[PDB]
């Protein structure tokens, strides 16, 4: 069944492109043998650069589950997750990920997937989008608030 | 009142503290600035929105794009209370603001119990050996989406 679900993700990626929804990426999230949510890249039609197929599928699955974690779920994606989506997977915590195409296939199609992976390893200020650290005396204050917030929900 | 980077970062830190104390979510805040003014603010809201992608930076990016009616953050600067985790660093690169300023570091988030540092380390592990394993499966049709894209005349690049 892993192949079946991955084939569905690839079909969704093609359909997304051909219907003008977005980019060539699709994803499916499964739990207990049932698809709980699907996603297609929809960045340009939703004015949301975070609306990658995997992110969209994660958001929709979490809404169906009424949860912020993907306990016992498997994510199937048409292409290896980019850094944003790999991060989203680690915050959502499904049990496994299956993918077909690789980041190099996305890069060959003109996308920044590979470039972003490489930017992570560059020194912060030399990144194409520079990242500057600034010292603030109260930079740990949010963490102190968190420690003292009795009704917190960990994530 | 002259503004500087520290002033926008302090607003991000205030948003992080107030987001925790109002029960919105985690100890992280962010603001997006354009033309010297804040155009969107974000607070981590993962557990109240049932959305593990709702980090402060992602929320601020989403809101700013809605304000601008765009999917890019042309000429914007992002200020965040803590160094972006891998998800948010990726979101920044897909949104394309000009620069990012941050106060606390990934090590501070890790010391407070968050997975920020862990995820950066996981990127470098072989896919199948990751704590959340990533399995590549060969499908004959794996390039079909990209062929569709190359042939879709009205595509909008991003
Ligand atoms: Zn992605
Ligand atoms: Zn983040």
């Amino acid at each position: 069944n892993h192949e079946t679900f991955l084939k569905r993700a690839v079909t969704l990626a093609c359909e997304g492109v051909n219907a003008g929804i977005g980019g060539p990426f699709g994803a499916v999230i499964v739990k207990d043998g049932a698809i709980i949510a699907e996603g297609q890249n929809n960045v340009t039609t939703s004015n949301d650069p975070t609306a990658h197929a995997e992110v969209t599928a994660i958001r929709k699955a979490c809404k169906v589950l009424g949860a912020y974690q993907l306990d016992d779920c498997i994510l199937y994606t048409s292409c290896e997750p980019c850094p944003m989506c790999l991060g989203a997977i680690y915050w959502a915590r499904p049990k496994a990920v299956f993918y077909a195409a690789e980041h190099t296939d996305a890069a060959e199609a003109g996308f920044d997937d590979s470039f972003i992976y490489k930017e992570i390893d560059k020194p912060a200020e030399e990144r194409t989008i520079p990242f500057y650290q600034v010292t603030l005396t109260e930079h740990l204050s949010p963490f102190q608030a968190w420690r003292n917030f009795a009704n917190k929900k960990e994530y």
